[PDB]
């Protein structure tokens, strides 16, 4: 299952729960594509917490909102990824936007503190 939340005109967060599958992958991918094409979307905060799987289809929904926001300047955060989940982000070459964080920090700090 998923959660999907605009907590800002430009930022939404995704809270994935159990494992996703074909229908949730499809679902997300339409519409947060729209959100950042035909929106204002321009940062992504996947919370991983309640993630307890994922496998190459997940990677690539992750990846392809990666290319959606290259177009916006956009920002991706993989937000407390479990420690399998974590290993296939580490293994796929995602390792480097992961986080351990709440996600009003993660807010706070995706572009640096603001100030």
């Amino acid at each position: 299952a998923f959660q999907l939340e605009m907590v800002t005109r430009e930022t939404v967060v995704i809270r994935l729960f159990g494992e996703l599958d074909h229908h949730a992958v499809e679902q997300i991918r339409a519409k947060i594509s729209t959100a950042i094409f035909q929106g204002a979307v321009t940062t992504i905060i996947w919370n991983f917490e309640r993630l307890s799987f994922m496998d190459s289809s997940g990677v690539g929904l992750v990846l392809g909102r990666m290319r959606e926001l290259e177009a916006v300047a956009g920002r991706t955060i993989l937000l407390n990824p479990s420690p399998t989940v974590r290993k296939v982000f580490q293994f796929s070459g995602l390792g480097p936007w992961m986080m351990d964080a709440t996600e009003e920090e993660a807010i706070d700090r995706v572009r640096g503190i603001v100030n």
